[PDB]
């Protein structure tokens, strides 16, 4: 008899529909529409010219390596560089095809159908999507400008032992929250206090607007002796998101598992991409970082000064200290889906908060990104938003 | 703490003969017949350095910026043109290795029955195993999968899908003749079954004509149950990790949705580079490889007919890049692996190629990396180690 795909599929097929966060992210990007949706890094920072140069030099001088199957752990020097950067040995670094893959790997080796997974609400759609594929039970705690609610977390931890906690300490997506050094130390003790695994996504490590970067769960934990933290770093927010080159740092025991999972995922991360990324960070990484901080800091200050003028104070909006997000909250009882369609009529866009909630929620919240627009688009965008934002209040 | 923290999937991934025993086949001076690496001589060094340098310069903003999962439109159209289908039916992945990971994730649940030959591509076993399926294997030979043993399985079991490599299967090199394909398709259409067709070796036939693909016989028949997998790893570069999946629209979406959770999208730099290199004289490039493997394969068999004892058999591949050897039952290929080192030569023991164990008296031989002398020299050392084993 005929083929009914809908039933030919397995269970996982239904745990990744992703059909509403696609139709809604599509309605935008039309004619003259300024958008604050999507997390596309600032394009002007892409190092074209020297990427072109490094790529040719690489393919021409070592083409029989960049084009040949390569080790799964990753390109040797790249690993050395990441180790020397983070502060660990090469054998503790696994190059991945973006943090998105590492997330997927993490889920494959840690989650089982029904398993307990702890993360924040809201959180990164990437982790949610990847994890959801393993049909776990999502345990959550709300997150605010001071990071995750550590108390709420204590009562959830005493009631159940989650396979691991997925945190985003530095400038969490989508709130843009920052977890203070104190909270981080408390959160570390709660973890060592129960031998729990912590997955630290530090994609925005270097996007701190302040005069310095607060240490990480990985650092704090490593300088204690505890190896239950898995550090996930990426180059998608400092170099290029398209190259798809990231890494995962962890204790050998777990590392081993990720490597074998990785292998079955795509054999290995493209070699060119790995060598390319290296040939750009071995030269002036410090000033490159320095150069990116200023760019986002600038767009941030601009995003805020415009929000303060056009946005009535009946609605709250975070004040980002790093990263590329502004988490907005409409008064209770009001919807973002409504604000969204009101906004499109004013030719502006954002992402309703809903999809950032593992178990659903944030019906009155929404995320705003300011990393892809101009100090004029930013401003022109906020004018329109707050305009529609004003048309919804009634 | 750690082991008491993982999950079922962590046990279905123990990478043994892949990232453990492959370090011994590396030392000082030992010719290796292990590992299926494509010939490096075919790699377009200068043409790629030019295309790449130009992509980063002229259109580097789309090359380095996040891209919609599916893939560089021009590459999908090119692939669509090549395979004989449309751009919307094509999905670009990070190597076929991924498509096998995306299929496992979409059709398999713990317990799910999957059918694939025994032996078959380790990559596929690995990709699937992670799901906890139940493997139904059918013996594979010079003519392909044992269709009788197969119909005898379709009469009891109903696999979520059948995984087959009709053209120069890894590791045997067997080639399924058109009639056998016609039969096989007749069997899955009669039962509305899914078939994942892996054509990594589509273009590597030493003859002068490629055989109709299961995707081709099917599309022509009207049946949409085939998911055609294709790669660029054996005809351009394996390290670029650029491949594709051609399937029915409704099955493609789920694969697309699965891919985003995997790596978001395939590096766009790589996709554009591949397209840049193939919009020009593809046919000639294909003939150059067809020649090199044909050329290396003839040298491989010759060295074998001149060195291997008669009490041991090996396949005579009509395409591909492998030669599958089988010692007389009872004799270990893993033991041989020890007398092979004494002789400074190596190969891949067959065990890992059997989804459900067994066949420990067989092993795979790859030659694509060696050249005329390595072939002859290695087959001479392998031929010697064999005499040792046949020396009781
Ligand atoms: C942008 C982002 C990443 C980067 O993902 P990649 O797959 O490495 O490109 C990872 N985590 C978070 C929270 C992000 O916002
Ligand atoms: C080489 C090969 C592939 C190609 O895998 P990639 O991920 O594209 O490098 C797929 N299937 C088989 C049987 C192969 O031998």
């Amino acid at each position: 008899k005929p083929l009914s795909w809908s039933e030919a599929f397995g269970k996982g097929a239904g745990r990744i529909q992703a059909s509403t966060i696609r139709e809604l992210l599509k309605l935008t990007q039309r004619p003259g529409i300024l958008s604050f949706a999507g997390g596309l890094p600032a394009p002007e920072l892409f190092p074209k010219e020297e990427a072109a140069e490094a790529a040719a030099r690489i393919l021409r001088e070592k083409g029989e390596v960049a084009l040949q199957y390569s080790p799964t752990e990753g390109y040797a020097p790249l690993r050395a560089f990441v180790a020397e950067w983070i502060g660990v040995r090469p054998e503790e670094v696994l190059i991945t095809t973006g943090s998105q893959q590492a997330l997927d790997l993490v889920g494959k080796v840690f989650l089982d159908e029904g398993s307990p997974v702890l993360l924040e609400a809201p959180s990164y759609m990437g982790a949610i999507q990847a994890f959801r594929l393993q049909g776990p039970r999502f345990l959550t705690v709300p997150a605010g400008e001071e990071g995750p609610d550590l108390d709420a977390l204590e009562e959830v931890l005493k009631r159940e032992r989650p396979r691991f906690l997925y945190l985003i300490p530095s400038f969490q997506n989508p709130t843009g929250g920052l977890t203070p050094l104190p909270a981080r130390k408390r959160l570390l003790q709660m973890v060592m206090e129960r031998g729990l695994v912590v997955v630290e996504d530090d994609a925005y490590r270097e996007l701190y607007f302040g005069e310095a970067r607060l240490p990480s769960l990985f650092e704090l934990a490593r300088e204690a002796g505890y190896p239950g933290v898995i550090y996930l770093g990426s180059f998608s927010k400092v170099l290029s998101p398209g190259l798809r080159v990231a890494f995962a740092v962890a204790h050998p025991e777990a590392l081993q598992k990720l490597v074998q999972a990785k292998q079955g995922a795509d054999l290995h991360t493209p070699m060119l991409n790995q060598m390319l990324v290296h040939e750009l960070l071995k030269e002036g990484f410090s000033e490159r970082l320095e150069r990116v901080r200023r760019v986002y800091r600038e767009k941030a200050q601009a995003m805020l000064h415009a929000l303060d003028r056009e946005v009535p104070k009946e609605v709250r909006y975070t004040r980002p200290k790093g990263g590329m997000f502004v988490w907005m909250e409409l008064p209770k009882g009001l919807s973002a889906e409504g604000l969204f369609r009101r906004a499109l009529e004013e030719n502006v866009a954002f992402v309703p908060g809903g999809p950032f909630f593992a178990n659903g929620g944030g019906e009155n919240t929404l995320r705003l990104s300011y990393a892809t627009l101009d100090r004029e688009g930013i401003a022109e965008g906020v004018r329109r938003l707050g305009r529609a934002l004003k048309g919804l209040l009634a």
